[PDB]
């Protein structure tokens, strides 16, 4: 859809004196959270609060992995905790909206297009030590930081 949040307003109302560490750590590629990795679902918008929503009551009434997610200002990742396998390698400049939830505190996920299936995918996930929306704020950071790079080159 066309729908604009200002990242720098709300990077100002975010700020939780736990925060602080995560915007330097999605810059210098160290940031990490502890994980359930969900799964990923087809959805009808690049964008939407309630559409992710959606997306993961799908999946929570489907059938999860415990992983660590990783955010850098070049892309998203997922390691397998039992494996160490790479789940999942997403580049921060094909996502499209990302965003906590409403009524599950420690679910996240982001939508992004995937140009050979030709359809939106949400990647949700239900992170373990942390709230949802500490996540979305470091991705958030990535957003930025790689709009921010981008301006540069
Ligand atoms: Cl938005
Ligand atoms: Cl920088």
């Amino acid at each position: 859809d066309l729908g604009t949040e200002n990242l720098y307003f709300q990077s100002m109302a975010s700020r939780p004196h736990q925060w602080q560490a995560d915007e330097d750590a999605v810059r210098k590629g160290t940031c990490s959270f502890p994980v359930r990795y969900l799964g990923h679902v087809e959805v009808e918008e690049s964008r939407g609060m309630h559409v992710c929503e959606d997306a993961v009551k799908k999946l929570k009434a489907m059938g999860s992995v415990k992983s660590v997610l990783w955010v850098s200002a070049d892309g998203l990742r997922v390691v397998d905790d039992k494996t160490k396998d790479l789940l999942v390698d997403q580049t921060i400049e094909k996502v499209s909206f990302c965003a906590p939830d409403r009524n599950l505190d420690k679910a996240f996920s982001y939508i992004c297009r995937d140009g050979t299936t030709r359809r939106w995918i949400c990647h949700c996930f239900l992170a373990l030590k942390d709230s949802g929306e500490r996540l979305s704020h470091a991705v958030g950071c990535a957003f930025a930081a790689c709009l921010e790079r981008k301006q540069r080159r």
